[PDB]
């Protein structure tokens, strides 16, 4: 035998499975048809240099490389923003903005699973935080259409702002804040800080303590950008009517180097699983890969695995099985050419409808026809067949239907 | 600067760009749920010993393989066929059947483009013809749905039982039919596998043959390739797609599993390589060791060639960009009403933005326009007061809250 279980951290999607994946990708898909994001797509395969990013972030630790034969240094992408920017870059003079772009990706990596998909919402030109508001609310529409309530899940939401303005109130040099937010999002935090290069360290862990706005507000002014950001934030999620799906937590910051300014990240409100999506404002990305003018974004991912435990526990996923509107069944194998004729007319119509295959008895088609979920049974038999008539019979006993009135 | 180009031989598909992508793959989505057929998919990542054949096929030739850290011998899917028979062994008697599978596998190779994405379409279980006129019709279809006729393009249609015959009546060991039909797809190679000249006459010959006719004379009318070819033609016929089928004796396919029907789709001006490909691989199963025989047939169908026919056929137009409903705050102060609006248009079911950064009326118009905006939704100060906004058609007056939706 071949091996049938497939490499090693991957998913097969046989059609069960792949129903319950489809029933996620139908919500990503009409949340960004909703809130009006276009679609896009890049390759899987992209360059190295990609993600080189220097600031020891999970993400470039456990990056899936490999060299082609070639000797070119290429990777599974371990996530899509990169790829996004490079398209960005390229465009340059030419994209419109403000553009809000999505996808549903599969992002790989090397270290169980190597391997998620991961739906992907991006606003690109938008300077204010209107685009934080807007991301944040597609995050609530999209598990709200799941069936999620606020009394399930939330987001946190935060600015790296804040922490910024106190690490360099402590003369630490710009460069270094990328490392430190890496660092802070994971006792070994405290001996990691000191190798970047003790009052520091005090100063950052009793900030992200800090519970309230008004709390923060305390410490570093009213009129800070990050308030002043964060409160018009939390008034238009109000406003649009998602007041109860967020609040404030000031030890949110991400793993990611790229992240300036707002970010957030959704969970379950019992504590029981991994974040369920996360994102942020990435002002300075283009920047650094050599766009000429500075370039605004923000954007969250949202994979495909912790969600549907969550949906799981909740009772949210029932099995949905495979459904088809008609069966057409043969008499017998005299009647394959008009059965044929009647199986064309219904898909002409719209309809999903399968003819039995294979040469078998009427009952067993009809047990089949229930196997696969029709709603209809459609016997093409002789003698109906002379009257310009079929028999129907509904699954959801029997008569007979003219041909012209089917459908 | 970051390289902006891709990697080699692979495609960005930006906006523009996916929604042709989109508009062909909703098409294989809609064909498939007509016909029946349930969607799955597998990891783009296979062992390489999945595609080890030993029959010098063109597909095994240009593996993308690679060895894992770990020292295991991976490859990118050149194709989705033995990802698929993984997936139905895997089940064995757990699968119900028949079962008919589809999926649009991202696939690839390393030889010129890398990289495609590739509908495929199976059915499982099923022994006689009536899988490959589905299938067949399938193919059909799709190309029907995305504006094509049987005067644009056609499927020709043979079966390898007749070579089979030629092949095995010359002492031809069976192990080498596979070989013969990756070799006879593309007069030096065939000897090399172990075949004089006179052989090699016998297998030109017929595969000049032009009808079903001249193959029952020289194979007999008895013949199983004979049978199976005329139910074939009959069921596609009845089904009435008659116009679209043709008998072509020189149509093998390059796989090497391929037993009996076998077909390729092409554009009836010679212009451009094979739309589609399939046939029956009743043997595959087998091979990767079912302890009982399991009947296939299927295709696939690029991404590629046919939105080349496409373009040409002038079936491509751009479509832009769409959106129900642009809300226009008429200034700061309106965001949060403009807001409240826009949640009301959303769960409604419509498609709506709100302009994000601060602007003019006049801009965000402009804006609308450049989107595909159906209506602009202008949030007033005095108009709210009344509790209404202005509305605009775009593809000015006063409307209530309650009745935009
Ligand atoms: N790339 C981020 C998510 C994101 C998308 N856009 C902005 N942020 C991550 O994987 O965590
Ligand atoms: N694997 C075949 C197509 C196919 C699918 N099923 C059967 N044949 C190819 O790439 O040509
Ligand atoms: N964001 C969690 C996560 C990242 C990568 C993979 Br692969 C799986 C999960
Ligand atoms: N079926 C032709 C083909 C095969 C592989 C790629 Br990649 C592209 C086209």
């Amino acid at each position: 035998m071949v091996e049938t279980e497939p490499v090693q951290g991957c998913r097969d999607f046989p059609p069960e499975a792949m129903r319950c994946r489809r029933h996620l990708f139908d919500v990503f898909h009409a949340t960004a048809k909703t809130f009006g994001f276009e679609e896009y797509d890049a390759p899987v395969l992209e360059s190295e240099e990609l993600y080189i990013r220097k600031a020891g972030e999970e993400i470039t630790e456990q990056m899936f490389n490999f060299i082609t034969k070639g000797g070119h240094r290429v990777a599974l992408r371990p996530e899509m923003t990169p790829s996004l920017a490079r398209l960005l870059l390229g465009k340059g003079r030419s994209l419109l903005l403000p553009a809000k772009w999505y996808s549903i990706p599969q992002c790989w990596r090397y270290e169980r699973r190597r391997e998620h998909y991961q739906w992907n919402m991006d606003i690109v030109g938008v300077k204010s935080v209107s685009a934080e508001v807007e991301l944040v609310c597609a995050a609530c529409w999209a598990m709200r259409s799941l069936g999620l309530s606020s009394k399930d899940v939330g987001i946190k939401v935060n600015s790296r702002k804040v922490l910024q303005t106190v690490v360099e109130q402590a003369g630490v040099t710009s460069d270094k804040f990328a490392p430190v937010c890496v660092i802070v999002d994971k006792e070994e935090v405290e001996a990691q800080l000191a190798v970047l290069g003790p009052t520091v360290v005090d100063a950052i862990t009793t900030t992200l303590s800090l519970k309230s706005i008004d709390e923060i507000a305390q410490r570093v002014g009213e009129e800070h950008e990050a308030v002043k950001e964060l409160r018009q934030f939390f008034e238009q999620v109000e406003a649009y009517g998602y007041g109860d799906w967020v609040l404030f937590d000031a030890s949110v910051v991400r793993g990611l180097a790229y992240y300036t300014g707002i970010v957030f990240e959704g969970f379950d409100r019992e504590g029981k699983f991994r974040a369920l999506c996360g994102g942020g404002r990435y002002d300075n990305l283009l920047t650094t890969y050599g766009s000429p003018t500075p370039i605004p974004c923000a954007g969250f991912g949202f994979g495909d695995c912790v969600i549907v435990e969550l949906l799981q526990e909740k009772r949210l996923l029932p099995d949905i099985p495979h459904v088809v509107d008609d069966v057409v069944i043969p008499f017998d194998e005299s009647m394959r050419p008009h059965a044929l004729a009647v199986l064309r007319r219904l898909r002409d119509a719209g309809r999903s409808a399968d003819i039995i295959l294979d040469k078998k008895k009427v009952v067993q088609a009809f047990n089949y026809a229930d196997r696969v979920g029709a709603v209809r049974a459609v016997l093409v038999a002789p003698e109906e067949w002379e009257r310009g008539e079929v028999q129907v019979k509904m699954l959801r006993r029997g008569f007979a239907v003219p041909l012209d009135r089917l459908v």
